[PDB]
């Protein structure tokens, strides 16, 4: 994966946004092979592409050849409404009236799936976000911060000033048109009475009646996920790439059982599931952090094996690493959502496996067991190559390379680092780059991975080289990190 940003104007500029949108829309209408995402936000367009299939130059040449009012009923019952009014010298009714006055435009979409960033808030209603965010803003909260207003589609942390509750759900993965709002839509708020819409319900991807039942989840691990290659061309809606966090290991597991590299398989981290075969299977285990246990025998990663009906497969934690993959010959049966079977847990698309889940084969594609391929060794400390990021600063790059960092926390969203102080920053939200080293004005650097949010306002002075991202798929607390040029 590689990416670059086109920038058509700073701040909240209507014409800059029209430009970025026109280009993104034209690409998304007819995406060239190798285009992975096209994400507009304010005056910025981020393009992500596979350089093996699409060159930057070819993509830039393509760009040269390219060419609705939504009503939001709102109950103004927001927890911050009295404080907002007081801080602005306004009556409660004056706040409500100011909020409804503009014809807003959606300048960006997808801080979480379907979350609209709307502008412009009337000057008299502009006030800063809260010094400390709430850990949980409720679904459908309508909020303001500075020149922007937004609607939280799902419960999430947030520091915007809560004015009310939307009486329509802006995001619902179960309806015909999941996203009520699109980038560039115009929006009007209107005071109304009515019930609070329900929270979005998780969308099931796994079939209820698998055609070829294969295995039973007897006990779940910490977070077992059925993943494919990832979800592409969805960043403009807030949908994460997802897919496997250690992609080479996932691809190896699939290849060992004769599957395509991106066929659906199981990813697990830290603690694995307890699984029992419902038919005779050929399966393969790859990745790190465990040895598979079957019928008393240990199976190290990087090989396929016969998994007989009624026999239980377990994963014994071992060595460095935390993330394993289990593939089955034929792949797993999973329903896609917008081109992919991969979960978007932020968007409640799919879910981790539960005790009692039955998974099935996509097709009968028998292969012999006992294949093996060598895995690259996983080092005890990580040497990560850094590239300049979109908010590059020499002093930040220097700080990042100045001494060792240590992993504080690691998951599919990113890897949080402890180490030397790195100067950071914040600005308008722009599309997040995979491997972005996010550095806030105050706080720990976070390396952004596959389940990262699509948008972020914190500075990214550097990017981890895509060739080293697989290592961060195996990060755990205490691992030493050395950044290099």
């Amino acid at each position: 994966v590689r990416g670059f940003y086109l920038r058509f104007g700073e701040g909240v500029s209507e014409e800059a946004n029209r430009r970025a949108l026109a280009l993104a829309e034209a690409l998304l209408r007819a995406p060239p092979p190798g285009l992975l995402d096209a994400v507009p936000a304010y005056g910025v367009l981020y393009l992500e592409y596979d350089p093996r299939r699409l060159s930057r130059g070819r993509l830039l040449r393509l760009l040269k050849g390219l060419p609705r009012v939504v009503e939001i009923p709102v109950r103004y019952d927001g927890e911050d409404l009295p404080e907002v009014a007081s801080r602005l010298g306004l009556s409660l009714e004056a706040v409500k009236a100011l909020h409804q006055k503009p014809l807003y435009r959606v300048y960006a979409l997808g801080f979480t799936p379907g979350f609209p960033f709307l502008a412009e808030v009337e000057p008299a209603l502009r006030l800063p976000r809260k010094p400390h965010p709430r850990p949980r803003v409720p679904a459908h909260a309508v909020a303001v911060a500075g020149v922007q207003t937004g609607i939280y589609p799902l419960p999430s942390p947030g520091g915007w000033n809560l004015l009310g509750t939307s009486l329509v759900a802006v995001y619902d993965p179960h309806r015909e048109t999941p996203f009520l709002l699109r980038p560039g839509d115009r929006v009007r708020f209107l005071e109304a009475e009515g019930p609070t819409p329900p929270e979005p319900r998780p969308l099931e991807l796994l079939p209820e009646e698998p055609r070829l039942p294969a295995l039973l989840v007897e006990e779940p691990g910490l977070m077992d996920l059925v993943v494919d290659g990832g979800r592409f061309l969805g960043g403009h809606l807030g949908l994460a790439r997802s897919g496997p966090l250690d992609a080479p290991s996932a691809r190896l597991a699939n290849r060992l059982v004769g599957n395509g590299a991106g066929a659906p398989l199981l990813e697990f981290a830290y603690k694995g599931p307890v699984l029992t075969a419902l038919r005779d299977l050929v399966a393969a285990f790859a990745g790190y952090g465990f040895v598979a246990l079957l019928e008393g025998e240990e199976i190290p990663p990087g090989q396929s094996f016969l998994w007989p009906r009624g026999k239980t497969l377990r994963f014994r934690p071992r060595g460095p690493g935390v993330r394993g993959y289990l593939a089955v010959a034929g792949g797993l049966e999973v329903r896609p959502f917008l081109g992919s079977a991969s979960p978007d847990l932020r968007g409640r698309i799919g879910r981790p496996l539960w005790a009692g889940d039955v998974l099935g084969l996509e097709a009968l594609r028998p292969v012999r067991p006992g294949r093996a391929f060598p895995q690259r060794p996983l080092p005890e400390a990580f040497r990560l190559r850094l590239l300049p990021g979109p908010q590059f600063a020499g002093e930040a790059f220097r700080a990042l390379c100045s001494g060792p960092f240590r992993v504080a926390r690691a998951d599919r969203v990113g890897v949080e680092l402890l180490g030397p102080e790195v100067p950071g920053g914040e600005g308008l939200s722009e599309p997040t780059p995979l491997g972005g080293v996010q550095v806030p004005p105050s706080g720990r650097p976070l390396v952004l991975l596959a389940d990262k949010g699509s948008l972020g306002g914190y500075a990214k002075p550097a990017l981890v080289d895509p060739r080293d991202l697989w290592l961060l798929g195996q990060a755990r607390p205490g691992v030493e990190i050395h950044f290099t040029s």
